């Protein structure tokens, strides 16, 4: 729904009715790029230099990206689902056309493979154009980079094709809305493996509470082992923070201790916010949250 | 700096040069109190009651407390000091002229008396006015509030006179400028028992890490024996987060695990935010914060 009108006067505000009453607001320097594509409205914007924000993306008047925090986000969906696998070959990403994630999961050597698609091929093109150090993932072989809907791509795709599903996708309002439901999620459990890991953007324990209890809820019903939600620290997603629903498949498996630590990985060192404490407290849920997690 | 144009187009935005380039926006409903005190401009104003935020609070057009989410630092920086401690009697707050900190510490059965000491009598008068699930404490026979600056205070103090000293103030920029300084430190240190603990208002890993780092080896160096940074979740500080360096005054203290766990004590599920799982989740930081608890 909103576009263009969110910049006025020097700032992009972010006013949507998903968080009525409230809105984080950036300085624009230069907007990059404004326009709708076949399915969202689409600004990238420079901030304002004397801020650390750097480069900014909005769809349809939410904010996804930024330069200085896009590493929270990524390595916590990409490292808490790959260090929760026993041997993560096949991946899928259904969203994520920014390449975020795609980065995150290909800097473990255990993956042969990750399918990625996403609803709007403008998100893949602009990111490469204005985010080259969280697309430049995108043209790697190991990848298959597609165009299409994630519900459509997982009603297409066999029992038992992946080790891991990670769902990025905007807020339910817009063509993600189909990806919140429970339909969708007994497809991502069939194409699951036995040992099987899902996670996805789940939204604000602040915003969504009640949303998160539906869906840990139906997810559990839908035939998953355990749920867990993961929360992170991010500024510029509304009251600064995101969570995570960490699926398994598999029963007896405890996705808050990491399986397979990335300390022991050669690219530990390079990450910005991830690491095996930070994986164990993310579980940790304010009292008034906690039930998600028992 | 700033004032009562913070309020325009029926919204308060938090522009300030402690963060340039960014503000986070709230609908105004109603304003209830808007001038300078002696000290400071005090704005508070009814929020949009379709969002959740109620009444709020700004001191120089720095959002200090929403009815929503104010128990997170209070009930933090209550607890995790006082948790800290083997039986913390004599508890000093400076600043808290809310009444927020003194709330929470009151609910321990072992303190005897908490002093409190905040430079602008307007706060406390317009926190009782305005925010009474807050302000419920100041009254309380257990407690002193005086209104004066907490440097002198903190200078004519005695010798070895408190347990835990809580230092809940301001941005530096105002009349807190001096007690992000050193030699406020210095007298912390020294009217502070041999067992005792201190926290603070800690800022910001986003914006502030440089500041927090000098801040450490200050506390240090004035001869704390340790220093541990604990992040918290609140939407309605700048970024969405705020931390408490938690200082001992004696050797071999861990503050990171709780000492006297609040499960023990009649209160813990009265508490929205904290518990032990979350003061042990607090001190697991970003890897980019790291250095600062080592
Ligand atoms: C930009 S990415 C999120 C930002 C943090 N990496 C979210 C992506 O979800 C895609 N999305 C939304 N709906 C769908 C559907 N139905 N299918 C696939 N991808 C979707 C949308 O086009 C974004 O690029
Ligand atoms: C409002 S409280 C913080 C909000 C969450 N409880 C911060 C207080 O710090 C006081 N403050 C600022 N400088 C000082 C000094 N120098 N001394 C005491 N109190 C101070 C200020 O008046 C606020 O009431
Ligand atoms: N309101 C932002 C919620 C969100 C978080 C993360 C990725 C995409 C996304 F849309
Ligand atoms: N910018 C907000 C920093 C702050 C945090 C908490 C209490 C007071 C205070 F000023």
């Amino acid at each position: 729904m909103p576009g263009s009108e969110l910049i006025s006067g020097g700032w992009f505000r972010e006013e949507n009715d998903q968080w009525p009453g409230q809105a984080m607001s950036l300085r624009v320097e230069k907007v990059l790029y404004d326009a709708p594509t076949k399915f969202q409205h689409l600004t990238i914007f420079e901030s304002d230099p004397k801020g650390p924000w750097g480069t900014v993306m909005a769809l349809d008047g939410c904010i996804q990206v930024t330069d200085y925090d896009e590493f929270v986000y990524h390595e916590v969906l990409g490292h808490t689902s790959l260090c929760s696998h026993p041997k993560p070959e096949r991946v899928l990403i259904i969203g994520g056309g920014d390449g975020g994630v795609l980065r995150e999961v290909l800097r473990h050597g255990t993956v042969e493979h990750c399918d990625l698609v996403d609803i709007d091929g403008e998100v893949m093109e602009q990111s490469k154009q204005h985010f080259p150090q969280i697309s430049r993932s995108l043209a790697d072989p190991r990848a298959t980079v597609r165009v299409g809907d994630g519900l459509a791509f997982v009603r297409q795709t066999p029992d038992n094709t992946y080790d891991v599903v990670i769902i990025d996708t905007t807020d339910p309002a817009g063509p993600a809305s189909k990806l919140f439901g429970e339909a969708f999620y007994k497809d991502v459990l069939r194409i699951l493996k036995p040992d099987g890991i899902c996670c996805n953007q789940g939204e604000s324990i602040w915003l969504d509470l009640e949303l998160i209890e539906k869906m840990s809820r139906f997810i559990r019903e839908t035939g998953f082992a355990s749920v867990q939600y993961a929360l992170m620290h991010v500024p510029t997603y509304p009251c600064g923070s995101i969570g995570t629903l960490v699926c398994s498949k598999k029963a007896g498996v405890d996705v808050t201790k990491p399986l397979r630590p990335v300390e022991d990985m050669p690219f530990a060192k390079d990450l910005k916010y991830y690491d095996s404490e930070m994986h164990k407290a993310s579980f940790a849920l304010p009292r008034f949250a906690r039930h998600i997690n028992n």
